[PDB]
């Protein structure tokens, strides 16, 4: 078995997506921590998941050419990935978890880097029962929507991972598909906008 | 003589050098914790920073060799990107985990692989009661991050964490560390899922 | 037919990069520079240093960049890693820590081998940041420029003298009275030959809350 | 007549590395590694944490049959400058370090031609360390223990040309003063293996420095 | 043109400095700011520019043979540098600056490497007329005096690019060529010595 997944791994080792080729990356987001709101400068820091999920007709392969092998995990850097980044985040973002990705034979590819991430927020009234919101928009920054397009399985924003004793608590979060333009080019580039709304925790 | 016992280790680290562990082939990590240190426990932000010695230990077939075919050879150093390594990852950390120590692995003659990275970690924790008698309680799961229980099966030698090497002047004194194994089903998937769950009780120590 | 585009572009980024030693006296660059203020994150008057996120445009035009999109399918365009091609070392003058890159270093390049580049950073830089608090509010000026390029080798040029503040963090700690950006040439100890830089005037202020 | 010189090297550091291979000491082939500490500032000692920072110099030496050369063969070459990169060198690492330490000095052996290395990093550490006392008379003590992570006492042995640590680079205006700093040979014993394993002990006295 | 810059870096891409093929290193400071002092760690923040030069035959070229190439920029990392370190930092000193060279026909190198570097200095008496005296070697951290020599052009510190509006002014900046010795080797080691009084500059 080992022989037949180093062979497909062989076989199977496309230049990114163009407007002839496009591409729909599926983001979501599992909001695991609001480790900290810095009101001297208007900073939050976020620990989330990262679900991204793509597919490629050259990561195809018949599981019955190679040991009824289904899938396969392999380090994100030996396979493309889509350039997806927080458009307003105010430190270099940082990965928490190691960079592998699963591959499976239709193709689709799932990678879900953990992160934690300071953005520009402003969180006045996070210690009052409206709480505070904020948002920060995640997309490709290179590739316009004729070449990546994004889309959500739901603009639910998934809390059941949320840490219950976080300093603060979530009242929503929510996950939505925008289209934006930008001085700098005439193509529209897109974004999934993730909005939450938060609040201070009684202990 | 010094000159073939060299020789000897060239060629046995060129013969040997696996796509990970599968469905078909898979793996069991062993996996312990020596707590090195409590450095900070943080109030405001519910992060809690340990220092750990991570001891991970696995079998691969085709690490195995004869010791009479390489003079004797029983067991040797090497750099854990020669080979491959489980991903095993803290499932509630904050911030990037640090490496104090040199990334390298001691591989045995039956294939077996020990490796112990030293490591600072952020967790999350509400250190509330820590400034008690009872003192504070957190918890962190590591696990596979990308793996399922059919691929990497996780064990503990003892479920009592290795506290020998804690440091005695600490701020922070440990009334109790345990590994737990932890197997758990999710309804996306029907494979079965692994972690070892690190509980402390820990409180402020007394000078 | 998409296996057959994605030949092409193969084909193209192959034909590009397997075939530029920088600019030279003989063969000037002009780079275009715009800046997008997008935040400013903090200002420290214990140390006079600022904190800004901007995005930094950078524009050039190569000869050797060229292709037509005739010869390749239609392509007009691509994405590549700003490690496969030669880029600007364009440089603040008065930072005092390492540029912190937000954004993936990837280029656009055009058939007609004009490239496009516009990294993410936050910067710090000295910045006195007295009379932020008060009406008026406080004046600061960076400087950027190429770092071993003098004027006969990178010429920099804007496309306007008006900073974009069409991004910029609506509720920021600090608002933005006025930003420009204008080319200017200066002189250094070290070089006879003159260096170009873009200097950027930010006058900012305490944002009421 | 340089150019000789240029190309000499460059066929000695050939030979050495291109065409000779060294995995590392073993049971059989064990190394005796020499280490000496420059003390020279106590940064910062923070009681909320027991964390100490230290700035110190290591000086670390071993020798390999596989280095050796004849000068007469090299045109009277008796040593070179190689990038660290280039040589095998020993995994030592502090024992109870609560930060990856950091490297300040460039990462660059000096090589002789009896095969003896010699490479000296300076780094920042920051250690467990109780400091409680630092402004007594007494002052504090604190150490930590420097040894192979990853070979026991039979791949790897350690030993000090002496037990006093070197102080006279000591920043004299630091915020915190030596009353005395000594490294030891150490043999111990862990939980994870039978062998032994070797570590030199750094244990430093120190106290607030007067005004 | 660009075949002719091409063709000259082919050509030419040494060991380094020997006994017997030494090297004198020029070293000159352009002091830039004084970023902070803080007197709990006694470690004072400086960033400056580096300005090495030094000279290598292997290096040179007929300009003539070259369409009247007579000098050309590369990347710091194609050539050999000299490993210049402050021999009191407290932290990883760090670059500010592209790491590229300027090599003349000649085969003079120039190289100035913008730096922030934290260093042992008690900044007592900076609030004081007199002001506060600090100093930091700066010499090879593994070639000595017979392999690597350095020199200065002048003692005095190029102060012309110094920020007017630092939270510290300078009294005086002076470079100083030395030679010392080290409990580790018998070989004279060379420094250069920047010696920097400053203070507290009124609003
Ligand atoms: C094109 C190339 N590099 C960067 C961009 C930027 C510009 C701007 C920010 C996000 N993205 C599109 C909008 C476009
Ligand atoms: C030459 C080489 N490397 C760097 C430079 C620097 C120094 C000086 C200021 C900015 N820049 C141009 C002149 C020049
Ligand atoms: C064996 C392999 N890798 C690491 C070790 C660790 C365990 C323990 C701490 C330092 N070191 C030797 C003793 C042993
Ligand atoms: C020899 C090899 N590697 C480092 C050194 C150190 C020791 C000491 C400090 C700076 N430098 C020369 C003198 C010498």
């Amino acid at each position: 078995s080992q022989a037949n997944l180093m062979r497909l791994k062989s076989d199977l080792f496309y230049p990114g997506p163009t407007k002839d080729d496009p591409l729909t990356v599926t983001l979501g987001f599992t909001l695991q921590d609001i480790v900290k709101a810095d009101s001297s400068t208007n900073e939050v820091d976020l620990v989330y998941w990262e679900q991204q999920r793509w597919k490629l007709n050259s990561l195809m392969w018949d599981p019955n050419e190679y040991g009824n092998i289904t899938d396969f995990r392999t380090s994100a850097a030996d396979i493309w990935t889509p350039d997806i980044t927080a458009y307003s985040s105010t430190r270099p973002v940082q990965v928490l978890s190691p960079q592998i990705a699963v591959v499976t034979h239709d193709g689709s590819v799932m990678f879900i880097p953990a992160q934690r991430l300071s953005f520009m927020c402003d969180p006045t009234g996070v210690d009052s029962e409206e709480g505070a919101t904020c948002a920060v928009k995640f997309g490709s920054w290179v590739y316009s929507g004729f070449e990546i397009d994004l889309k959500t399985d739901t603009d639910q924003v998934d809390l059941s991972s949320y840490y219950a004793s976080s300093k603060y608590e979530i009242l929503s979060a929510t996950q939505t598909r925008q289209v934006q333009h930008y001085s700098c080019c005439p193509e529209p580039y897109i974004d999934v906008n993730l909005v939450v709304k938060f609040r201070e925790r009684r202990a």
